């Protein structure tokens, strides 16, 4: 939430804000706060299994909610319906590409240099959006 | 409008004259003694309607002229009309090309060069004159 560019620290308005590491077991953990276990009160000798019924439907709502409906557009795709882009002020996503930057090894051919390879990575890539409607002002960013 | 080629400075004499940048916003600005406002007289009290209308169509001879019809020849082309490249003196195009200047890199391959590139552009190109008949004795110069 920083308010100017200016309150952004020498990195980040240089270079752009850091991104979460592709996806992996130790980069993918569970929300830091998901619940470990869920507690119910019980009289001093007995136990409403009515209420404990509940108290499960009622977990089912927190859990689904921490696991992946965490943002209100989601939990309402969660009933089968659906929100506009406005309705939460989302970036509309236009075009996403995704491709491996590959390349060449340049070999080295000097008397120390002899058997020695360095590598240059040159990736050529298309990266289209198909004509898009504009229903109002602003603006088209594209990043990498 | 130099007479000799001697009062030409050292560079310009040289390796010619320099010409305009490739046309952008801010290399092809309007000239710049572009009209910004056009004002009109006034009686003290009173404004000839009849007069403001004329006022406007002189400032259009006076616009279309600032803006593109600064040579003779094309103010003549602006009526629909014509002139022969002996009516202003105008040396006659016979033949323009254009093409861009591409190449390779060449790859450094040593101990400190490993890993290093330099850019040697070379382009080939054809510049053809269709048969063009001379009227009367002159030269046929071709620049870059």
């Amino acid at each position: 939430t920083e308010a100017n560019p200016s309150n952004l620290n020498e990195d980040d308005a240089r270079y752009g804000f850091r991104c979460c590491h592709l996806k992996n077991i130790w980069s993918a953990p569970l929300p830091p706060e998901t619940k470990l276990a869920e507690e119910m009160g019980i009289e001093s000798n007995s136990i409403d299994i009515m209420g404990l019924q509940a108290a499960y439907a009622q977990l089912h709502t927190e859990q689904e909610r921490t696991y992946f409906m965490q943002r209100y557009r989601d939990v309402i795709s969660s009933f089968g319906g659906s929100t506009s882009y406005d309705a939460d002020n989302r970036p509309l996503l236009v075009m996403h590409t995704d491709f491996w930057a590959s390349g060449y090894d340049v070999d080295g051919t000097d008397q120390s240099s002899l058997g020695q390879f360095s590598g240059r990575v040159q990736q050529t890539f298309k990266h289209s959006v198909p004509r898009f409607f504009v229903p109002e002002h602003g603006v088209m960013m594209t990043l990498a």
